[PDB]
């Protein structure tokens, strides 16, 4: 895996999920509402918001209750197709410059657009920070062709592959659920994939533009 330290703070709506210890990441939608992975869906979540070394109190932390998890309800666990969920948050959040939402697409990418890709933990250590710190990657979307050739007969219309054709770029672990982020919306997911620094295996995201009419009625509706 690849791409280096963030910042502290640098990615406002990233999100620690947290069942006594890291598991996956998410993306503070708006102040009551997080996305994430279906595969990551667990009973008694705590959402960690503005956090950067999640093993430390540094400071800006909230600490907020899941109180309602919907999972997506044609969610396969075996293909992993329509792998997202919704987190309802007990409280709302308060905003402010280290912990802020954000916007959902209007439009789908385009192959080529570049992307930043957050999170804990590929599962290395030490290149520069710590399974600890938020990490950062930036990666174009590829095209399909190439993504539909990288795994054959697995790959649906709710999925893209971002990252590069080898010795290009790949994440490892703690990351799935966490945003991709491509012009200022969230376009995808980490979802899965078999990559990270083997070959040219990307991974593969969760289409978000798919999604928006679900995220906004469910939402509204919970
Ligand atoms: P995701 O790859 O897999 C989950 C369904 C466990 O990686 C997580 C552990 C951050
Ligand atoms: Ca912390």
């Amino acid at each position: 895996v690849g791409g280096y330290t963030c910042g502290a703070n640098t990615v406002p709506y990233q999100v620690s999920l947290n069942s006594g210890y890291h598991f996956c990441g998410g993306s503070l939608i708006n102040s009551q509402w997080v996305v994430s992975a279906a595969h990551c869906y667990k009973s008694g979540i705590q959402v960690r918001l503005g956090e950067d070394n999640i093993n430390v109190v540094e400071g800006n932390e909230q600490f907020i209750s899941a109180s309602k998890s919907i999972v997506h309800p044609s969610y396969n666990s075996n293909t992993l197709n329509n792998d997202i969920m919704l987190i309802k948050l007990k409280s709302a959040a308060s905003l402010n410059s280290r912990v802020a939402s954000i916007s959902l697409p209007t439009s789908c990418a385009s192959a080529g657009t570049q992307c930043l890709i957050s999170g804990w933990g590929n599962t290395k250590s030490s290149g520069t920070s710590y399974p600890d710190v938020l990490k950062c990657l930036k990666a174009p979307i590829l095209s399909d062709s190439s993504c539909k050739s990288a795994y054959p007969g697995q790959i649906t219309s709710n999925m893209f592959c971002a990252g590069y054709l080898e010795g290009g770029k790949d994440s490892c672990q703690g990351d799935s659920g966490g945003p991709v982020v491509c012009s200022g919306k969230l376009q995808g997911i980490v979802s899965w994939g078999s990559g990270c620094a083997q070959k040219n295996k990307p991974g593969v995201y969760t289409k978000v533009c798919n999604y928006v009419s679900w995220i906004k009625q469910t939402i509204a509706s919970n």
